[PDB]
């Protein structure tokens, strides 16, 4: 929610940074 | 404000985001 998003976001970057990573 | 600030990165971010995309 609003404010878990915020925090889960940050999870899903987790998964942003794990695609970077195929660069990277 | 952490809520409004993390929100708020991440829409900063979310650009960077965008970038990695096209990373490619």
């Amino acid at each position: 929610n609003l404010v878990s998003d915020i925090i889960g976001s940050k999870k899903h970057m987790e998964k942003l940074i794990s695609i970077i990573k195929k660069c990277r």
